[PDB]
């Protein structure tokens, strides 16, 4: 379960494929809660490749969904993260992530 909200300015062509090393602004957030990781406070806008599940799953589909130039919003399911387990001291379990995705990519 991935719910893309874009905000519309973008290309809407340039799709993450597969191998490809793509470039996203991204910002974590918590539903009813603080950001936990954020791209932008380290202005270090996280090179990562599609098609190693480097990234979480909600991570990861929102990625392909977008297209280059678009800032979509990720409302990630806990089930797919971080559910049962839960990161210490970053991610409680069964936590519903939310994540400020902007798709300036390379490659």
């Amino acid at each position: 379960g991935v719910e893309i909200e874009t905000i519309s300015p973008g290309d809407g062509r340039t799709f993450p494929k597969k191998g490809q090393t793509c470039v996203v602004h991204y910002t974590g957030m918590l539903q009813n809660g603080k950001k936990f990781d954020s791209s932008r406070d380290r202005n270090k806008p996280f090179k990562f490749r599609i098609g190693k599940q480097e990234v979480i799953k909600g991570f990861e589909e929102g990625a392909a969904q977008m297209s280059l130039g678009q800032r979509a919003k990720l409302t990630c399911t806990p089930d797919v993260a971080y559910g049962a387990t839960g990161h210490p001291g970053v991610i409680p379990p069964n936590a519903t992530l939310i994540f400020d995705v902007e798709l300036l990519n390379l490659e």
